[PDB]
């Protein structure tokens, strides 16, 4: 209890209703984005995981991809038959597989990349008035609390993973490495 | 411009991670909840809709539940079979047709707020903890006015509605009006 | 420990230096308000908690004013010269000593506020931006919670009784009661 | 307009109250710390800004240390005579003037580093929570954006020059460069 259960309901439609429609924009911005390559945003997701990761296991794609392991295997053979990534031998148990990507999936990878744009993605334009009050994009702390919480802090490792990933690798004259 | 490109990437990447945690925990727990009465996501969000706004359009219940409005008709109509909610004489133009909740739905409706528990559902406890160092639920400003700017004024009156509506119809001794 | 000794040494300074110009801006206008009724800033603050709280002992005037109960006996004297308050009969001890405030100074009080105009105030600008974009004034939370862990909770029980006095005792067509 | 003026009297006293109260605790804090080197706090100040800044201009250390001039000239003044800083020939304007820290007053201030205990200061204390939920010291992002509309860009700057100094000067071992 030492809350009310009114409460209870009313933060849980407030947020149900918030999260509804933030993760419904950026999955349309991101499909706009990358339905030119013939890509699912559950495989551009998973090619990402393993730029960033060196290689993955399934399991470990089905966590930082907040997928099951199914659609992992499943849509990662599909990435393998476009020929943008390699598989292991071992496919004892789906979840220790070990993905690598190929070299024609970096590209695919980079090129999406140039082909990014801000200004055409909403949840970007939203954010932008908080961006000039503040001189910096929005933090959103309370979320990133909220989702620690939730889902522990080595799944929380990614964001710094992929800080320092952009930051290093890449530098920008028009926008890539 | 007036922001670095690198920080673009940042930013999206972030939130798109962060939004995809999000909904994905809600929609787990959120189906936990309903699985006993048969009941899509969709669906519930599509009842209470109907409760709050004392009937609507299609296209009302398209855009406070953001979906397609051919989902809104085809997971209405599933409903109307159901016996849960009825229909307008009138289906010129889906997104005309005007719905209103039969009483069983109201029923159901009711049922599953008893059977409401949120210590169940994960993004309750991720939350807690900033109730109780803040004595309140978080409130998660960015996040809203970053919808707002997405999605309209219009759109975001529905939280006003539901706050009004649960505050007035419904009181509590063990949850329920 | 679990922080660093850097780290507490930044966020020192940085609070240090925040806390110095706001407090200073806040006391410029503050003084600017009430200077042409020959009030010291203390006074005026004595002057609301006596009415917020329908008289006080010294004790309390001191604690709600963060002075010492020095300065709250000597200025309160100071008022009591200027017919604003009045005094119990008992002196055993300054901090038991009952102040209560004459009509005079109630009216003082009255006129001050139609005197207000917010336009001319340096914070409350600085504020404005933050207004316009979240739709409601800044509620800067984190300061609160520190100051609740600093001040004690009876301590913060004077934002929920000035709240609630200025909603209720007074409504506006220019701006008075 | 746009705004109610209730609204306004409402954030105005809110801010005003936490404002005091921040100042002051820190004010009690500060004067504990630097009590024993027989310092005012104003004098500490003059005597960080020095450090920082390479020197200064009158003008400099009353904008950066919230003071007026004769309060910066007089202060200033009261360490020469403790060997703390040395004076510019010119004094054709106080405001010109310009000061820089003797080697005695440089080992005053290492020293008062070292005399540094946080856990010592309330301020530090009523934010531990926070730092604690967060992972970091509390941003306090809301009052920084107002002391920027009130004081500028250029006061400012004293937070990122004071933030990369402590950086790179020191280093700690048990405290101390």
């Amino acid at each position: 209890q030492h809350y009310s259960i009114k409460e209870a309901m009313l933060f849980s439609q407030r947020i149900a209703q918030l999260s509804k429609a933030l993760w419904k924009s950026i999955e349309k911005d991101w499909q706009r984005w990358i339905k030119p390559f013939d890509l699912n945003i559950n495989e551009h997701h998973i090619l990402w995981i393993a730029y960033h990761f060196k290689g993955a296991s399934i399991s470990e794609i089905a966590k930082f991809g907040v997928m099951h392991v199914s659609t992992a295997f499943n849509f990662s053979k599909k990435l393998e038959e476009k020929g943008l990534l390699s598989f292991s031998k071992k496919q004892d148990d789906k979840r220790n597989t070990y993905i690598e990507l190929t070299e024609k999936g970096e590209e695919v990878l980079m090129k999406l990349m140039e082909t990014y744009d801000p200004t055409k993605n909403a949840v970007f334009n939203g954010a932008l008035p908080l961006r000039e009050l503040y001189g910096k994009f929005p933090e959103i702390l309370e979320m990133m609390c909220i989702v620690r919480n939730i889902y522990g802090d080595d799944f929380m490792e990614i964001f710094e993973r992929a800080f320092e990933n952009i930051k290093e690798d890449f530098i920008e004259q028009d926008g890539k490495l």
